[PDB]
């Protein structure tokens, strides 16, 4: 597939359309606010509404390397604070994946350049739940580490200013925190839902002890 | 849809592929390096996926509020460095769309608290071509001001030291400039299209010429 | 000086302070809360504290390469929140200094690495005044560029939300825009002085006409 | 001091210049390449020139909140790969001061708006050092996590691909870390000196073991 397949199909698609969905566009054209924040990675295995069904205008998106909400990154933090406090959405996902380049890239630790910094707060994670790796099998370690990923980004959002003010405010905002692998494409909960400061704190420990 | 919806329609989904496509993660497994880069807006009105038809595993995705490309956003210029030194993407492409909410609260400018200093990017671009925006109707004003935003972050890209270093090497990395509306969902060739420092700078001005 | 130096120097000082200034940390005992925040470069070629004479505890500081206040820079913003919202300074003073190396780097762009993503806000700056530069002698672009990058700094804190929320609220805090020569050391006002939303855009093109 | 007092103080500083130190600007003007960098805190409670005794031109400054380096701060970052790479400076020096008000803003944990997501980072440390601090008296815990703080801001500078790069090339890069109380304004080392990746992670561990 070259850049002018891509256009080519766009442009079929898009007229197909009229026979096959044409109210594909009407709930867009209604202005439908969504109602749910996708947290994933750049990786985009199997997209987001490929995994839940969720139709074009349901979705707010926001993709970085191996999914992460850094405390201090305002691109990730500009896209929570509009997608609670303008667009009100009722559920935020964080969502990882097994295998995931970047969290393996933080293992292995090569030299690949800018990225290094980046997939230095993976390596943090890694080394603050070095203790419990250590009761598990070798073989485990890695997609764990994706589920403490996960984990760890759903406690720091729930403990940025942003989701710590919706929560005093009395907005109705849950945070979870998915993982899922490509061998069937299937969304595991990570049982850390968080509706308020008290129940963060609590499923995070929760979902630390199922581990 | 609530969220258990979204968990038992992942499941169902995931269980109905042995039919449909049971080979649907068989390219996934074989580590398919994805040629393609999205920068996309967080909006995600139409998702990419289903705009170009690209498969799982073909698509590096990165998405903020209205596509921005800031010179010293380490998120954005992570996923950038990533795709093009270690995945070595082949083609860039940053993706506005008309009525991006983004685009539109900069010009309308509401008091939307945190955002607002990210959507400032927006309105020093509404304010650098407002030469250019003086002769078209007003009508058009905020779909070419979209449209201009794309352009800009193509630039922007392409003045970045990722993408300078990658040209400088010899690598063969394509940034292209797209939009598309809600109307049809067909995406628009901005014609913006960079393969070196000479033809960003030659059809950045092009792409400022057609309008 | 070696490092050596430096400690020794560091301990000989504190032990005659007891003779010169026995009362030299007494203010800073007494917990006295800054009323000035100064941005200013990183190169520090002549202190802030030499400067003006603003003895220790007086002086709110952040340093970055060529004193920016970018709209999207978490840093240099999370200083300014601080020292207005709960340090409350009654001003804020962005001083840049003629010939500074940041500036300058912009200007020649010679390949120096990751600060060339920094230094692109800067050369948006000087691509933002080129007519105002055209009709002035080439032996001043530079100097001047020093001073309209000093001007936008300010224009940009003025617009952010930090100071739109405390302007709004009615605190007297109050946007300086300095320049100095290490020629003379001399502080020149470059007229910006910003004390709300109206002074602020009023006096922004009081500093551009001047020049 | 008002605003006046500051400028003509410094008015009648650069006039007195003449007489006292006449070749006051001297080395400014021979443009000298600062050979150290300071990383500090915005706190500034007395000045690193103050305090080592470094004369302008010799020190290049970095400050922010409770004198940070975090992993993907790109205001930081490009300070350093700056200093490092086009400066080449010899020594860079990371210093905290006991009693800062990052650090305690920290622990005390109010609601002070957006420098919250920023102090985030200071939380993890007091977190990481957990049982360390349950060693220690309570009077001594908030003192010591100010040098916690700064011997891993020592240790995440030294991770940083700038370092990393810098020390593979073979630089001569010393990293210092520091800490000063305005009792007596007395550098004391804190002994975390690294000089290449084996001494940065030797001199970590020696750093808290001494603690
Ligand atoms: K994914
Ligand atoms: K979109
Ligand atoms: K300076
Ligand atoms: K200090
Ligand atoms: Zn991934
Ligand atoms: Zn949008
Ligand atoms: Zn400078
Ligand atoms: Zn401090």
């Amino acid at each position: 597939k070259d850049i002018d397949t891509l256009i080519s199909n766009n442009a079929l698609w898009s007229k197909m359309l009229v026979e096959e969905d044409p109210g594909f566009f009407e709930k867009l054209a209604q202005a439908q606010k969504p109602r749910f924040l996708w947290i994933g990675c750049s990786d985009s295995r199997v997209p987001a509404e490929r995994l839940t069904g969720l139709e074009p205008g349901e979705l707010f998106v926001h993709r970085n390397v191996a999914n992460l909400v850094i405390h201090t990154d305002l691109n990730c933090l500009s896209v929570v604070q509009y997608a609670v406090d303008v667009l009100e959405v009722e559920h935020i996902i964080i969502c990882g994946h097994y295998g995931c380049g970047g969290v393996q890239a933080a293992v292995e630790n090569p030299e690949l350049g800018l990225i290094n910094n980046w997939l230095l707060h993976i390596r943090d994670i890694w080394f603050k739940h070095s203790s419990l790796l250590g009761e598990m099998p070798q073989e485990r370690r890695l997609d764990t580490l994706c589920e403490l990923n996960v984990m760890e980004q759903v406690y720091n959002l729930g403990h940025s200013t942003i989701m710590q003010s919706a929560w005093k405010r009395g907005q109705k905002v849950t945070i979870h925190g998915w993982a899922y692998g490509i061998h069937d494409g299937l969304l595991r909960d990570l049982d850390v839902t968080a509706t308020n400061r008290e129940t963060l704190e609590q499923r995070y420990r929760h979902g630390i002890s199922n581990l």
